[PDB]
């Protein structure tokens, strides 16, 4: 079984998101699991220079001009990159310029990785050829239809990592991007009139999942699917849609062997975790206090992320004694609320604009709760590792945030499965409902250790997950 999984970042070569944590890590767990799995990312210079012993597999010339097909490994895993330079040589982000604009290209970009993905199937490479093609989010999403497009010389899989990122393009790039014209359809990649790289995945792939079982639910819902529910749920009929739930990378999210802590710990040495906490309060101007409960959030700044709610909820959260230590980046908007409530709020927030990943361990390692108050959530990867460092997580039931924490109520305490804060509706009084119980547990220490050794007992294992995508592989043959 030989599967190629197409996608455009890798932890720890190149990450945005958890999307590159997802990658970092699945295919090793794969192939301990018994799936021979590959990678295919463009070549941006990140990537670039961190595949030291990249080989020249094959020269081809292309709709967006030619590439040349480089092979190589990383920690173990075989990895291709898509050698572009005139597309992928460009300083900072994958996605956009240093002005945030989108590359005026992105569709080139692209519709480019779908097309090696699918050539792969075709003998692009003379010594191997994936099984099944396995496309991660709109980045990839042409892949299923250029294989469609060639009679399907391989199954596909698209894994959707977020629905709200469509990868919309005019509908004159059919002609930029060769593919039947047939194809520019509802029963194909069109959407709301224009060509979308989302629709085209979700169209074209032999089967769907997403990165939650509840995610796979919500998505069929206009609330969560922004148009494309018609279309999941006639692919959920036939039995082409699922829930595969993300696993953590223990190599890099384990509080037992982390080397970026000032302290390593484990579930039963939690003592242990209190000498972060003090550089944390230290490092972010707070003031030093261990009676004091330490809110936290590592998180992008958009609006999915219901960090709004938390700006609202603040004071009610400050007036009961708590703190506050924010790392992130996104919108403005967001960044300069905060950075005023810590320049209101000095020894109380702590603020810290910007994408730090050395930084997030020392928060993940050092505060009691991880906030993540999300309208929307596919999986989400900060409240697993939160889980993993016993900093409980306080989360709206949505997503996979559904399916991997257990309130703190009364039948979950006694059951032994209570493992974080639990709220429902995406606004601030609801939320600050949830900080109200945090507080309240953080009064019965016992109880709050408890809760804490119960949120490390939990296991979210990439080879457990690898299982049932291998099951998937499979089925599909
Ligand atoms: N400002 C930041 N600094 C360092 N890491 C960040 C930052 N923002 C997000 N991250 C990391 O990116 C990943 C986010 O993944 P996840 O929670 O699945 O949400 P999303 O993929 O929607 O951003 C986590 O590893 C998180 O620690
Ligand atoms: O905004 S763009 O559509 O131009 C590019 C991406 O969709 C932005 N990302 C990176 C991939 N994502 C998953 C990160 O884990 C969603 C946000
Ligand atoms: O699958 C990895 C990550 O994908 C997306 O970026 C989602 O926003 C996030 O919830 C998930 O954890």
């Amino acid at each position: 079984m030989q599967v190629l999984h197409v996608c455009s970042e890798m932890f720890p070569l190149l990450k945005t998101g958890g999307l590159a944590d997802v990658i970092g890590a699945l295919p090793a767990a794969q192939i301990a699991d018994g799936v021979d799995a590959r990678v295919l990312l463009p070549a941006f210079p990140d990537i670039r220079r961190g595949v030291t012993d990249a080989q020249v597999v094959s020269r081809r010339d292309t709709f967006a001009g030619h590439i040349t097909l480089l092979f190589g490994h990383y920690n173990g895993v075989g990895i291709y990159l898509i050698d572009a330079p005139h597309l992928y040589d460009r300083p900072g982000s994958p996605y956009h310029d240093t002005n945030l604009f989108a590359y005026t290209d992105n569709v080139l970009r692209f519709a480019l990785l779908g097309w090696v993905g699918a050539e792969m199937a075709s003998g692009l490479d003379p010594f191997w050829r994936p099984d099944v093609v396995h496309a991660h989010d709109w980045h990839a999403g042409l892949a299923p239809a250029y294989l469609a497009a060639r009679g399907r010389p391989a199954k596909s899989v698209f894994t959707v990592h977020n629905l709200a990122y469509q990868g919309m393009f005019y509908a004159h790039h059919m002609n930029d991007i060769q593919l039947p014209w047939s194809f520019f359809n509802i029963h194909g990649l069109e959407f709301n009139g224009q060509i979308s790289f989302l629709k085209a995945g979700l169209y074209y792939a032999d089967h769907i999942t997403a990165v939650s079982p509840t995610y796979a639910r919500e998505i069929t819902e206009p609330q969560f699917a922004y148009g494309m529910e018609g279309l999941l749920q006639q692919r959920h009929r036939e039995g082409r849609l699922s829930g595969v739930l993300n696993g953590v990378d223990e190599k890099i999210w384990s509080p037992e062997t982390d080397l970026l802590l000032a302290s390593r710990y484990t579930r039963d040495t939690l003592e242990d975790k209190a000498e972060n906490k003090r550089q944390l309060q230290i490092a972010m101007g707070l003031k030093v206090d261990d009676k004091v409960p330490l809110f936290a959030v590592v998180s992008r700044l958009t609006s999915q992320k219901g960090l709004d709610l938390v700006l609202e909820a603040l004071p009610g959260l400050l007036e009961q004694g708590g703190q506050l230590a924010l790392l992130g980046a996104g919108d403005p908007v967001l960044q300069e609320g905060f950075l005023a409530a810590a320049a209101e709020y000095p020894g109380q927030v702590g603020v810290q604009i910007g994408y730090h990943e050395a930084f997030s361990h020392r928060i993940m390692g050092g505060a009691d709760v991880i906030l993540v108050p999300s309208r929307f959530e596919p999986c989400g990867l900060t409240q697993l590792y939160g889980l993993k460092y016993g900093t409980l997580p306080l989360v709206r039931r949505t997503g996979g945030l559904a399916d991997t924490v257990s309130d703190c109520s009364l039948e979950n305490l006694a059951d032994g499965v209570a493992s974080g804060f639990v709220f429902e509706d995406s606004n601030a009084w609801s939320l600050l409902r949830a900080i109200r119980r945090a507080f309240v547990l953080w009064s019965r220490p016992s109880l709050w250790r408890f809760v804490q050794r119960q949120a490390m007992a939990m296991d979210f294992s990439w080879q457990v997950a690898a299982k049932s995508y291998r099951e998937l592989y499979y089925r599909l043959k």
